[PDB]
């Protein structure tokens, strides 16, 4: 069926609980897990919580909310937070604190469903 | 069925309320006591109660509400809170605050189901 | 069937309407009596009504509606209230009167579905 | 069928009208004349109408809309009031107001029903 | 079938409409013609007019709607108005004036169904 | 079948017609005519359009707007206007005007029908 | 079927049509043509453009949208506009302006199907 | 079927595409061509452009949408404006202009059916 | 079918793309290819840009998207504008700009479809 | 089926994507490719960041979101910006960022399906 | 059947997985392997951080959030950043940063599917 709508079999839902129980790395063990069609993940909120001057230097930090979704309709969510001291512009303080929120929220979301990830 | 609508069976239900009546830890037991497709958690709302500078230190404080749902539809959701004191850096007492918040609420709300939790 | 939707027996329903007829307590006495999936709550509404500062001390007003609902459909609304005095420090003084509100409105809304509670 | 859409039978219409013709008492009643499962309660509104300080008093008063439903989806609302004079503490006084203002809502709205309540 | 959807027999409809041609008096009257669960009653809108302050006297103004609506469908809205004059306490006066608001609303909708109520 | 939902019969709607072709007066010739559960009416707008204070005297006018609607589904709607002028206090001339508007809404909408309203 | 969604036999449709090629007058005619369940009307929009005060006298101007719907479904919109001048008081140059606007849009809205009306 | 769901037949459509390639005049052409039930026309948007005063003239120019729509469900939409000027009252130079607006767009948006509007 | 639901035929739409591959003109060619009923357009979105006075003359310009859409479900929407330069009165200007945007926006959403629009 | 709704068959598909593999020119190849009712483009949103005056000269930026859409349901949305200088009037430089900034944005989004675009 | 809805077959599966474990270059890979009709994708929230002027240069820097979508329902989003240095235009900064955020936004979506992207 569509995605969300879809079931486990019995043998297969076994085996992938059996490896689960045990950021590219863990993009790859998802994909290898779940498969390339298995999970999804998105970004419900982003928000910027400070941009500060000092002498010469920016710091800014970022927060962000990543959902994480299954082929079956599981889902966890949590939040992750990105930040850039010591940078001279504004620009890449601004996309390394964004990018990296966004990446430890996927990890954090991620390391809900066993302790594989 | 889909998640939110299955229905569980006489056995298994017994099983699961035996089980039940008796933050890596308690994630681990609700994998192995509900499934890693048998439960699911969420964030309603967040927001930051205050921010205040003493003495060269940072004061926060961070509300959240966690829903947590099982597959059959049963739900319980709670309020947790999250505190730094002490710390030099605004965006690091930030995160720690946010995650504890989460972390926090998460279990309150996983407590509901059973005294095992 | 799904949750909100299933229908109790006969002769459950009359072994559940004995037993009524007769905040970890309560909560063990509700599974115990509807089942871990058997009952459900959620909150409503909450905001704080005043954060006064007094000769170093914090006062602190916080109101919650929490909202009981079971398999069957029926639910149940009540107002909970947390006040904290004599604090020294703004956080702990707030969590300590939202977690007092939650309970106290969780609490109050369980008692209407009997003595028992 | 689920609450909300059951319909009654003659003879348990005609024993409950009988029995009609004739806050923790009300509850009782109502428990016992429709069931723990066979009424509802919520709130749909509430407000402060006005916080006053007189002489290191406080007086306060608060409105709430109560609706009462039934198990076929018969329902009624109405309004009530809670007051609170002489106390010392705020917090102490808008707590009994606001739990005053929804049990007479209740009480009101649940006499609606018949002469009995 | 549920509440708003059902319809009246023929000697039913024959016998209300003859008993129609011809506040606890007028909610007795419409128990014992439609029956419990055959009426049903809600307030869509309520506000304050104004509220003055005279020589140690409060004057109050209330406005609400009232909907009755009846098992088949059928429904009649009207306003009611509350006033109270020489009290010495807001309190009294603006609970005095709302709950009288909504009863005169009741009986004036009320009333449109016949001339016995 | 439900209301707004049914249709007359050949005989019904003939002997209607007839009869329609030829403010308590109005209501009763509408529920003889209709039938007790055969119209409705409500309402869907109103506002003040001003209070103005003269030597000691009130000047009100209020707007409402009337729906009137029959089983079949037709439905006509009309604007009604209130005034009240020469009174000694607010709340009187306020409750007198809103509550003539309703009413003369009221008839202008239901004389659309026919000459006999 | 219900209103909006019966559809008129040749007959009657020719009928109609022969009788159409060819504000109480216009009411009687349109009842009598299209029948009192036959066509509906309602108020879509309405506001007050000004209001002015010269020498002793008002002048106000009211405009009204009026829909005008037939049991089939075919429906006609169109603009209306009153005006009042040489009044002494506010109240009666608003209701003579509101209505006549009202009447005029209902007016040029019902000629649009035909030069009967 | 119901208006906007109906579909014309072979006949029909090659009769009415025949004399369609061939504000009083152009409703009467509408209403023989389609038929009293076969088109419809409705105000989407109006306002108000401007208003200026000149030495005791009025100067007004009004906009609006009016969109056409036929039985099958084929609909067109243009813009109409109106303009008075050399007026001396308000009320008669906005009434002119917005019917005048209303009626050049209801012509404008008739004309794109064909030669023969 | 409705419109917006119908589908060509395979000799129709090979006969129509033939044509096709190859402002009342653009009208009438669309009307001549498409049919009276094959096509439809609307304005989605209309603004003025500005409204500045040179030494006694006006300069205008408007925006507008016309949305064109067939009898399948196809649809083409694009950006119009029109300016009017040298003029005396205000009125003149923004009515010749409105016009001519939506007459841009149309002939350049109908150009889409092929060479011969 | 409708528009969205069709699904294209195992040659039809194979030739599309063999001539894929490889602004009135690529308005062209697009109907060549998918037909004159295979492919649709819309505008979601568009802005003017910036209107500058220098020495005699505007300066205009403009922003456009593209969205095309296929007659499977596949679709691709692209930025696309239009910039103006050294013009001498606001409303020519206006159109053509504007009509200039949706062409490069069809452009774009019409380039992700293949080479020949 | 519908985008969205269909589902892959085994063989396919398999050998689209395979491939993957293994911007002009990632979108033709994209389309050599997922099919021209076999992925979507979107741009959800852009806006610009901040327009700086420096002595005689222009920082820019622009944020987009961007959704891939597959065929079955799988999704993927990510944030991408633009920015541009030591231009002389407003102009060219704003678009260069705009479509590159746009562009790194989708490569960095379209590498969660895999290595190969």
């Amino acid at each position: 069926l569509c995605f969300g709508q879809c079931q486990y079999t019995a043998e297969e839902y076994q085996a992938i609980q059996k490896a689960l129980r045990q950021g590219h790395r863990v993009i790859n063990l998802a994909n290898e897990m779940f498969g390339y069609n298995g999970w999804a993940h998105s970004i419900t909120q982003q928000n910027v919580d400070f941009v500060d001057l000092n002498n010469g230097k920016f710091y800014v930090g970022v927060c962000a909310f990543v959902r994480v979704q299954l082929k079956d309709g599981s889902y966890h969510e949590d939040v992750g937070y990105g930040v850039s001291e010591g940078l001279k512009s504004k620009a890449l303080s601004l996309e390394k604190a964004r990018k990296e929120a966004v990446t430890d929220g996927l990890k954090r979301a991620l390391r809900s469903f066993g302790n594989a990830l």
